[PDB]
């Protein structure tokens, strides 16, 4: 590991300058005890110069994100489908680093903004670094990389006032979506629960583009990358995400950090869809078009290996902030396709690192280094950390005996372009007519959601478009939505008091596809790491005993338990003052704490109505909630929470309460609590 | 308009490259209609290179902020105390640019984090740019600039995982505060309502340091800068600020931008305290110590002039993001003091612009350019915009006839150091013992707050210290708070289940000072721009009629009125789905909408209970609330709000309702709704 050599231990020792001279750093050097600071104070200036220069430009997109180390393990020798060395043996392990992100927000913006999310994975392979720079949504808004600044300017804050942060809920974004109909598929995904995932662990990763697997014999197949979560799929609801943005902007990065620290490092099956070159247009769309999925009914997933994240960084800046992904980080056995979005990405990711790093030697940062020898004639540049021994860095040479040697299909395990690839025709700035259906697959996605998930997506569009000031942009939005679904256009129009256009059935259909629904993906396969808030009181010795009971039961099953009370003490983790329903996946009130839930209840130690507000918010947001201990009756009445409700638990027995409640945690959300359009 | 020479209009015309060649930017150039993108596509690469390089490093501190243009007007000829040209005549006008900010958060962090706030003012004077780089709190955490990276590392996110964003509520910050007792004064300000101002317009600005006013005769006086809000002082409550951070991260920038667009540009009296050089140690502390205020009972404020902000930027990045303030931007008539915090700032703000701008010509950016000629021998450097005609840029010269000429006290209106300044003694890295009382002035501040203000400060400390993991740090924090106030230590200790240490009365006293309390500074002098939410319904045309009549009456008085209903139509500004009590300074329900406040009420158009939760939150956060029309029982009972409550209004008469309600908006907060420790 190039990181091991660069770890710096400051657990002992005297303070030094950056050149090893022992110094102090607490008082400036002055001309007398009340005098002016001296220019000759090098201790002051070296420390303050460093501080003054700590920041680097944030990523132009995906600025908000968090990373972890782990391991990829191949399930098989995949030589039969690719030459890729990291996939060439059963059990072969490759170190990884992953960064997850949002897209639009700056640094410091909230994790739980509604957005597309990044899922970028580096494989430090034995034949070079290989990055799969993916998103949690399989389709992208645009069909040509040249349009990326148009999309990103439109979603980012308006440039006169830089409002709003981390949001599409403004005129410019919806102007762009309504004028550029390619955007509909990703927009539908972003307006679904996929826009507000419960955690980075509860979302999938997608390469989006078609790539190629290339064998050593030169043959190739077309692939899509799918990283399928072993934790299951889960979402927040919007009114919860909005509160969580304020209460804990760091929720997704803490969730990931904690899961790794507790030995619950998240896992994905790294999968591909594999199809023949001859099927590029066989599925009713073009595989070069990054606004399209291959429905799993036409091409099943093959599991290639296991990705596990199991180690947090040491220094966030050095590792997470400085990791510099590139789809140009490719290895023998993988090739590009003529997807015009992918094509332009290859340029952008090499160039943008110059902005971030300030110089050309960014691959020398430890997080960016490979785990094999580097042999090339790249030289000099600001920040050059190598001392090259070859004083003849040109090819062809005799004075270095012809080294380094060219690598290609028949030498040195070189990368090679798939040799069956061709190009024909005019040099054109023209869009393929094969790309022109912008509406069928958005309809397929919408059809594939459950009725309450459809309602959530309509409600997200109603929320955002109601904040668009331009009546004209709003009419144009309804025109495009109407081409996907007349019903969606009518339901969205109702919230903004406009009439939807008449049905236009050109692209309407009733087809569905597996694997895109969150609500329909069934109970979570594991409840480990899910958060249970136990609302208790210091008033009643009964209440802390009940809490301690529930804690033992729930912690045995790997749940993260928080006992909440008025004040901290033995067994209490959190005060009411700092507690919020956004902090829990389930909420339990111990019946000993009933008095805290009365309308008349007041304390200087927390805001008026806090304990009850936690319970009511948890219920209203669809979470499993209950009262444990025998007078389950009251509390449920204070909350107007019906005791016969699905996901509402009422038991005197802790054993019975927990058994029932944990089934609620797997269900995760009780969708019967949300009203549907008639 | 002050920067009109630099504006670029794109309201007409064909797309060009940066060198004026007409182009297109929507489709990449490809080898065939389904082919790969060509390297010869310069249109693609210039556009994507620009996009890839849009970002610049955020400021090392104060990264989150917003700015506006305006004018400073002198009230008098201040020659009798300062040579400063911009102060030399009654009515003399100087253009300004101000940026307001938080301190700790990154770009995109929320405006309503608890923090110190920046208030940075540039005067484009006829004798050079003069910057007063201030905060909304008059005292700073630390007594020597060399400690700035220690403070900032401790309050910024923990550097392994970069958690938490824009918050002091973590172990490292409270470790620093408890180990560095100088921090107590600013800490008490930050934990007061000054940490969560209602807006940039409802906070003051302070220079913090003692500076000098220097007359043309060379005599000097010691000054403190005070910018006193002509809008009044106001705060959020914490449990409002947390929700607002999520619902509207842009709240302060939006409030400022909207105040300027509506012709309510905020105003401050620019004031100084003016004391003699002989009074440096006369007030029981040292005027070089930036942790101390001069109590107004010892030195009254002199009003120098009016600061008014009345014009929003055209391009946020170019003007707000790029403005580079420096305390080194000083003019004839002002000088520094030996405050060791100020002293080090002078280095920091010149150096750090090299990081932000990437090169040395940052004073050529339009926003940083002065409004008078530049004559000097500075040359070259990356990004050099000037074409210098003087080919002999050295002094002394004959070949340019000895120009530019040296400016000094006696010639050319030069800057000059106050000529009575001296230094004597050893060259020392020693702290003056005159700086050693870290506790009296925090106690002065605490004593000068009202009882519920003291409770709010205790509650902020209870909130944050309860989130500190380390029992060692919490004990150390109680040791320091106990030296300011035993009562504070006891009340804070109660929330975290530690015992407060025994009283230590060395620094205890009962002295108070005027003008530091928010709760005590009386009703607001103007209610213009304050926000009234009217909760109505589309289900009753009479409810919309009541709302229209309330709107007319409230808008007449310059209030910003939002009518809320289930759906948008004529006269309705927002839907319930997007509405929140954090968007209003007061909430009115029209009694024709009473049915939406029933516990039964449900709709697919907004979250369960949203109408009543807006009313309940507004009440519980202290805002004026009421019901207009005469039928108030159903709403007030559903909300558990007493009709006789202070700041609770029930009138049939719209005119009577508005007269009463407007007194409540001036009161701004009804502090009787918050519980006190006994
Ligand atoms: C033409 C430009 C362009 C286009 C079309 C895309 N991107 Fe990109 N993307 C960038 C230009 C870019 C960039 C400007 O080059 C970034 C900024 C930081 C960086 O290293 O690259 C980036 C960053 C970035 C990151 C963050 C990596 C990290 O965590 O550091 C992810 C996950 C993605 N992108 C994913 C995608 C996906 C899945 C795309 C479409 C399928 C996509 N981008 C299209
Ligand atoms: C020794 C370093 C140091 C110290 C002791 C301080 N600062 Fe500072 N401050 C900086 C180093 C710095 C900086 C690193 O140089 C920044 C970052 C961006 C910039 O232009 O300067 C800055 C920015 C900055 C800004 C933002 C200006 C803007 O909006 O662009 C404000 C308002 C202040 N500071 C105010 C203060 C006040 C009132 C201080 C104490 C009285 C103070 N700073 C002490
Ligand atoms: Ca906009
Ligand atoms: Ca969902
Ligand atoms: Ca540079
Ligand atoms: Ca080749
Ligand atoms: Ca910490
Ligand atoms: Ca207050």
């Amino acid at each position: 590991s190039p990181l091991a050599a660069y770890e710096v231990d400051d657990s002992t020792g005297y303070l030094t300058s950056d050149v090893g001279g022992p110094i102090q750093d607490q008082t400036s050097l002055k001309a007398g005890i009340r005098g002016p600071t001296l220019l000759e104070d090098f201790m002051f200036r070296q420390k303050i110069q460093h501080f003054d220069h700590e920041r680097v430009p944030e990523r132009a997109v995906h600025a908000r994100g968090a990373g972890a180390h782990g391991t990829f393990t191949s399930y098989a020798d995949w030589s039969n489908i690719t030459a890729a060395s990291f996939l060439n043996a059963t059990g072969k392990q490759t170190p990884v680093f992953v960064r997850f992100s949002t897209v639009a927000g700056s640094r410091g913006s909230a994790d739980t903004a509604r957005d597309v999310h990044g899922f970028a994975t580096r494989f430090y392979t034995d034949e070079g670094n290989f990055d799969i720079v993916g998103n949690n949504i399989p389709v992208f808004f645009i069909q040509d990389a040249i349009q990326f600044p148009d999309l990103i300017h439109s979603v980012k804050p308006r440039p006169d006032n830089e409002i709003p942060q981390a949001a599409t809920a403004h005129d410019s974004a919806w102007d762009f979506f309504s004028q550029q109909p390619s955007t509909m598929h990703t927009l539908f995904w972003a307006m679904s629960g996929h826009g507000i995932p419960r955690s980075y662990r509860h979302m999938d990763g997608f390469g989006c583009h078609t790539f190629r697997f290339v064998k050593d014999d030169g043959s190739s197949k077309l692939i899509k990358w799918h990283f399928k979560s072993r934790q299951g799929k889960a979402s927040l609801v919007w009114e919860e995400a909005q509160v969580l943005s304020g209460k804990n902007a760091d929720f997704h990065r803490q969730d990931l950090w904690d899961a790794i620290e507790s030995g619950n490092g998240p896992e994905w099956d790294v999968c591909v869809q594999i199809v023949d070159e001859s099927q590029a247009q066989a599925f009713g769309f073009d595989l070069l078009d990054p606004t399209k999925i291959i429905p799993e009914e036409y091409a099943p997933l093959t599991k290639l290996g296991l990705l596990k994240l199991d180690r947090n960084p040491t220094n966030y800046f050095a590792e997470t902030e400085q990791v510099m992904f590139q789809p140009g980080h490719i290895v023998r056995g993988i090739d590009f396709t003529e997807d015009p979005l992918l094509q332009g990405r290859l340029f952008s990711y090499l160039d943008t690192q110059l902005n971030r790093n300030g110089g050309p030697n960014f691959e020398q940062l430890p997080i960016n280094m490979p785990r094999v020898p580097i042999h090339n004639n790249n030289r000099d540049g600001a920040g050059q950390m190598f001392i090259h021994r070859n004083k003849y860095p040109y090819t062809p040479n005799t004075l270095n005996s012809g080294y380094p040697r060219q690598a290609n299909q028949n030498a040195g395990r070189g990368f090679f372009t798939a040799p069956g690839r061709t190009a024909s025709g005019a040099l054109v700035r023209e869009v393929s007519p094969t790309f022109n259906d912008h509406w069928s697959q958005p309809r397929l996605f919408f059809n594939s959601l459950t009725p309450v998930e459809q309602q959530f997506l309509v409600n997200a569009m109603r929320f955002e478009i109601s904040l668009v000031k331009s009546e004209e942009v709003k009419k144009n939005v309804l025109t495009q939505l109407n081409r996907v679904s007349h019903d969606v256009a009518v339901r969205v129009a109702a919230a903004i008091g406009l009439g939807a256009p008449d049905a236009d059935d050109t692209y309407y259909h009733n087809n569905k596809t597996a694997g895109v629904s969150i609500v329909g993906s069934g109970p979570l396969p594991t409840i480990k790491t899910l958060r249970v808030g136990i609302l208790a009181t210091t008033s009643e010795s009964s209440a802390l005993d009940q809490a301690a009971q529930l804690r033992t039961r729930l912690e045995k099953d790997g749940l993260v338990v928080t006992v909440v009370a008025e004040t901290l003490r033995e067994g209490v983790d959190q005060t009411y003052s700092t507690a919020d329903a956004t902090g829990f996946d389930g909420v339990v009130v111990v019946d000993g704490a009933a008095a805290l839930f009365a309308s008349t209840a007041s304390s200087p130690l927390f805001p008026t109505g806090r304990p009850l507000q936690i319970f009511v918010d948890a219920y209203r947001w669809g979470k499993p909630v209950g009262v444990c201990g025998g007078k389950s009756s009251e509390v449920l009445d204070a909350a107007d929470v019906p005791e016969d409700g699905d996901g509402v638990y009422s038991e005197e027995s802790v054993d019975m309460f927990v058994e029932e409640f944990e089934k609620g945690l797997a269900t995760f959300r009780f969708t019967d609590r949300f009203a549907l359009d008639s």
